[PDB]
């Protein structure tokens, strides 16, 4: 039995390239976590309580995801490297502007695993590319949710009063389609 | 004992006319349903959740409506003939627009019952008469419930705040006067 | 933020040729619906009832599946373009002529979803390609199950006392080997 | 306040043909109790338990039809006329020979039914037509049934083992499609 690099008992190495595209995606999965938390404050600041909220518990779920792939390094016997976390963004002219950003880094993250699916599949790793697919699957679920909240506070055009009625309805967890 | 067009003992012939005219009304009920599908989908493509949900249950209810119908001609042994469908109705300009459409479908869906009812009256199937009879009488409430979202719908006046609030008292279940 | 087609927030384009395959899919699901409403017919006016309770929910579920397809051209910002339906077969002279055609029907829904998983592949669409993976997998299941069902209809070698007693088991729900 | 034929308060009088139309109509469904009771002991004297069974509860269910009839009667403040009633058949050559006499019976009945609507129809007693409608929706749902007991016996082509599948249905309040 072969150690991998972690130091575990190795099941089947991992190309280099591969292991860094999980390594930087990790990177993006907390990067999308300070920034959910960034958004938080700024619907906090402005007394959109449901929204804060919402994105509070953004946060704590992207965190969630990117622990998840620090597992299945762990599963791998490949090294961790947690990397430095840029700064957030902070500071948007609107809502619609703050989840406009919002949808496109939901977009983003999953642009980001089907690059290390890609990368995988060229390098025949099936096990990443079997580990991925709920994890793609997920992000199709939460496009479709943001595209909903965006588009939501979109038709609000700017008005308090639709802005505040939607509000509620994240308080309420009123958060998707249904 | 006879055995009628559909191979079952026959408990009374029925009419050709009659019959044909219960088999497009039976396509007019699926024409509503998929019709219906198309509608929320519309509304879902615009983030009005509640609707797409009504409209999504509207669908599977008219399907249900088409198969009693089937099974009635089963019951008094005369074949059924499954048509083709028209692809429905897939634009509207409007919230409004498309409440119109879907009054105008439940309307026309009831003259279609009543044109079968006229039709088995002067042909003295009484069968037929009492089997549409409950039928009507859920027609009149269809009417009465879309008449209440379509007039709802347009004393908004196209305002946004309006909708979403339309919008959520659907998703609750809040689809007639009550 | 770009808009896609059906103007909700566009996470990733797609391209047109698949788009029109996942379309003319929903069609072909649609259609086995109408196929086994047709087939819960015949079955019915030969007092095949548990043959009929079956094929009445087969119906239902081929529905939901086509709608969980328009669901998903909604989440990826694409346009739905519900088809004219064409008319199901409604004569069969034996049983098993039926079944014959059901089992056809069910591989064939396979094939159509194993086309668009070819393409999506082709076009490195992987949202597609683990969307369709759960769908291909329940569709292994339901093919196990009507061969087994086609299996056992042949197996009565057209003895109507057999037919009857697999007519009870189907109307006890037992449907597939278990 | 005038008073009716029997002696109550008269809300509306009724014409003595629809009256004794009425009175007949009675003895066609006491005469249906008793030919079903006739029916109950020749599947008896064949241990055919199961169809003993249902044609007793059929005898029992009729006569409570006649019954609400003579209750119409009282409310209408008309006379009762309880006829003579004629012997029912007793001998058949086959269990497929009684189910068709019985489905002729439960037609016959609704034939009966059929022609006093007609006759209230043509005296405008609107009354009588809107009582008989659930009888005749009843009635209509008796013919399915019958039509699937004597379409599942003739199926069984004589075939003991498979009536003998059946009696066990009808034991178990198998008695329809469902
Ligand atoms: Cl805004
Ligand atoms: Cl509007
Ligand atoms: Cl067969
Ligand atoms: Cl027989
Ligand atoms: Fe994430
Ligand atoms: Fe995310
Ligand atoms: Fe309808
Ligand atoms: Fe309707
Ligand atoms: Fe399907
Ligand atoms: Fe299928
Ligand atoms: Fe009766
Ligand atoms: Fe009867």
């Amino acid at each position: 039995v072969a150690q991998g690099p972690n130091g575990r008992a190795l099941a089947e190495s991992m190309n280099p390239d591969l292991l860094s595209a999980i390594q930087q995606h990790i990177s993006i999965e907390r990067y999308a976590s300070v920034t959910y938390l960034a958004m938080s404050i700024w619907c906090a600041e402005r007394e959109l309580a449901g929204f804060y909220q919402f994105f509070d518990g953004e946060a704590k779920d992207e965190q969630s995801h990117a622990v998840h792939f620090t597992q299945y390094l762990i599963a791998r016997s490949q090294s961790n490297d947690l990397q430095t976390l840029d700064a957030p963004r902070q500071n948007w002219d609107s809502l619609a502007s703050l989840m406009a950003t919002a949808f496109q880094m939901e977009a983003d993250t999953t642009s980001s695993i089907q690059s290390v699916y890609a990368l995988a599949e060229r390098n025949s790793d099936t096990r990443t590319t079997v580990f991925l697919a709920p994890l793609i699957e997920a992000q199709i679920q939460s496009e479709d949710q943001f595209a909903y909240l965006l588009g939501r506070v979109k038709f609000a055009n700017g008005d308090p009063t639709a802005l505040l009625v939607i509000d509620n309805e994240l308080r309420a967890g009123q958060t998707q389609r249904g």
